[PDB]
């Protein structure tokens, strides 16, 4: 059967969470997207000349640590974690979505990637060698993306998978 992976994208409003999973789903630049729209995505890739079905949750709006949204995070197999490189709070954020995807998926072995969108701009407030260094300290790959020239967002979704296969 074809397998499906349960890949969730997170990270601070405004970081390109929606155009990164609009230009993976519709091969399409999408600079508008309701930034409050949470919602899951499905397409069928071939990665590794194996056809599966990924199915993105783009996650959106206010912190909320219930029983219910812990649950649903939970289903994720494996997580974006998106930050702007042009906003240093955006980086500064995400060791706490790291936190909260160990914490809710009850391992220091989650399939995760940092990525680093907007790569197209040249307002840079987060050195390259940062962003790479804090990969390192994690133990996984940093990619770095732009929704907008689509640099990088195979890389980015491609890559979650092969670390979820491995983890299995
Ligand atoms: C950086 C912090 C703290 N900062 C002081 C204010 C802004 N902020 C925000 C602002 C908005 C959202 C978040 C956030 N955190 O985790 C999560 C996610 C979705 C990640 C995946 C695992 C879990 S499990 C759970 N229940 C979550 C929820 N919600 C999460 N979303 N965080
Ligand atoms: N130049 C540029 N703008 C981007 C990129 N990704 C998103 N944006 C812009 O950043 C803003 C927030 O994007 P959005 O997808 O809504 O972010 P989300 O809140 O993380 O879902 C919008 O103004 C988008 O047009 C990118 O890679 N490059
Ligand atoms: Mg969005």
């Amino acid at each position: 059967g074809m397998t499906e992976y349960k890949l969730v994208v997170v990270g601070a409003g405004g970081v390109g969470k929606s155009a990164l999973t609009i230009q993976l789903i519709q091969n399409h630049f999408v600079d508008e997207y309701d930034p409050t729209i949470e919602d899951s995505y499905r397409k069928q890739v071939v990665i590794d000349g194996e056809t599966c079905l990924l199915d993105i949750l783009d996650t959106a709006g206010q912190e909320e640590y219930s029983a219910m949204r812990d649950q649903y995070m939970r289903t994720g197999e494996g997580f974006l974690c998106v930050f702007a490189i042009n906003n240093t709070k955006s980086f500064e954020d995400i060791h706490h979505y790291r936190e909260q995807i160990k914490r809710v998926k009850d391992s220091e072995d989650v399939p995760m990637v940092l990525v680093g969108n907007k790569s197209d701009l040249p307002s840079r407030t987060v050195d390259t060698k940062q962003a790479q260094d804090l990969a390192r300290s994690y133990g996984i790959p940093f990619i770095e993306t732009s929704a907008k020239t689509r640099q990088g967002v195979d890389d980015a979704f491609y890559t979650l998978v092969r670390e979820i296969r491995k983890h299995k």
